[PDB]
């Protein structure tokens, strides 16, 4: 498992550290990797693990590489293998006016979910609520039918968590096969919805082409996904084992929108890369052209050279500081939608099931990854203690 130390590579600067499966994972995730963050360890090493490849440990250099896209490419971001016109069309389709648009219709979402779920007493949350509500949302946000879901969140489940009846190409392209006849049909229309938008959007002073359209409906689709399945899933499992927090967002409900922020610094779960373009030395270390960098956007927030107690969380904290969405030219198109994906989650749940917890006895497991997350939650609570409230 530990590829060959580079000539390039001093041995000071060597820790092995498996983001597939570091050596904390018990712990907590987010635990697992600060584990980077110790006093002892530099602000960039190198594990042999993966292929071998550097990591960035502190906030600094993360910010500073992302920024710096000249250097560091994401022709390879993941470990292991005009821009800006695409970005402005995608934001037309997710940015704030439409996701302030939306909220009525993701809040009727989020409590119909709840609803059916609130007389059990109990269940499973990351599968019961968190993985069945982004891909609705992604639905409704692109005029979809209820009727493809089962098939559409096949496929997405296929391409990160494949059961071996579909390769990644295979499932991209029924994917496509899936979206390709909307977008030619609703290119034709004045749709309102994202396919509509998207298909019928200009780049480069020429309309986007076919295989364009359902390129970036792709990522939409799946940047959605998982990232929101999990962080919804983390917090919930923060707030099912603090009940002072609880209470805190109970008794003062406009604190919400500070407190999902403070959730994001501290259950950050993305650690993306890039890829050196060059030879380059970079705060006194050599990078040789090609080498891959993990620049673990988890790690900034938790950074205590950023935040104070960075692994205590306080909803009053004063300079919540974090880069959970990114940094730089890729910075996530759907983090708007996500804020408002999790504060409705966060009161839609609270003001109908304030008192809930962990089952007993069960022990709650991470994984990690380039999106970490969350096995399972299982929660119960008395029903007696929970409400009805209709829309
Ligand atoms: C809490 C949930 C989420 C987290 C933590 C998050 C994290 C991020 C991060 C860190 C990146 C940049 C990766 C890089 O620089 O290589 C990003 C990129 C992106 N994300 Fe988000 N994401 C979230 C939700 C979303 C949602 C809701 C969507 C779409 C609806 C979205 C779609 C995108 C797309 C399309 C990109 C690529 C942007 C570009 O390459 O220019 N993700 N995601
Ligand atoms: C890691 C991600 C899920 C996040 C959104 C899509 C994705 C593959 C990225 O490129 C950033």
């Amino acid at each position: 498992n530990l590829a060959p130390l580079p000539p390039h590579v001093p041995e000071h600067l060597v820790f092995d550290f498996d983001m597939y499966n570091p050596s904390n994972l018990s712990a907590g995730v987010q635990e697992a990797w600060a584990v980077l963050q110790e006093s002892n360890v530099p602000d960039l090493v190198w594990t042999r693990c993966n292929g071998g490849h550097w990591i960035a440990t502190r906030g600094q250099l993360i910010r500073e590489a992302y920024e710096d896209y000249r250097h560091f490419s994401s022709e390879c971001p993941f470990i292991p293998r005009e821009q800006r016109q695409f970005r402005a069309l995608a934001n037309q389709v997710v940015g704030m006016p439409v996701v302030d648009k939306l909220e009525n219709r993701i809040q009727e979402l989020a409590c119909s979910l709840i609803e059916s779920l609130r007389p059990q007493g109990q269940c499973n949350f990351t599968e019961d609520y968190a993985e069945p509500f982004p891909i609705r949302i992604f639905m409704l946000l692109a005029g979809l039918p209820e009727e493809d879901i089962p098939h559409l969140k096949y496929l997405t489940d296929q391409m990160t968590r494949p059961d071996g009846s579909m390769t990644f190409a295979e499932a991209k392209e029924a994917l496509y096969d899936y979206l390709i006849p909307i977008i030619e049909q609703r290119r034709q229309k004045p749709g309102t919805d994202a396919i509509s938008i998207v298909a019928n959007g200009q780049v480069n002073g020429r309309p986007i082409t076919s295989d364009e359209a359902k390129r970036m409906c792709g990522l939409l689709l799946v940047g959605g996904l998982d990232t929101v399945v999990n962080f919804l899933s983390f917090s919930m499992e923060f707030l099912a084992k603090s009940p002072e927090h609880r209470q805190e967002l109970i008794e003062r409900p406009e604190r919400i929108p500070a407190a999902c922020e403070e959730l994001l610094r501290r259950f950050s779960l993305v650690a993306d890369g890039r890829i050196l373009t060059s030879d380059y030395e970079f705060h006194g270390v050599q990078l040789k052209k090609g080498d891959q960098i993990l620049l673990p956007q988890m790690l900034s927030g938790l950074d205590e050279r950023e935040n104070a107690c960075p692994m205590h969380v306080d909803f009053s904290r004063q300079k919540v500081s974090h880069t959970t969405f990114g940094h730089g030219s890729h910075l996530c198109l759907g983090q708007h939608l996500a804020r408002r994906e999790i504060i409705v989650t966060l009161k839609e749940w609270l003001t109908r099931i304030p008192d809930f917890s962990i089952a007993p006895g069960a022990q709650i497991q991470h994984k990690s990854g380039i999106v970490s997350g969350v096995q399972a939650l299982p929660l119960v609570w008395d029903p007696a203690t929970t409400k009805a409230v209709h829309h």
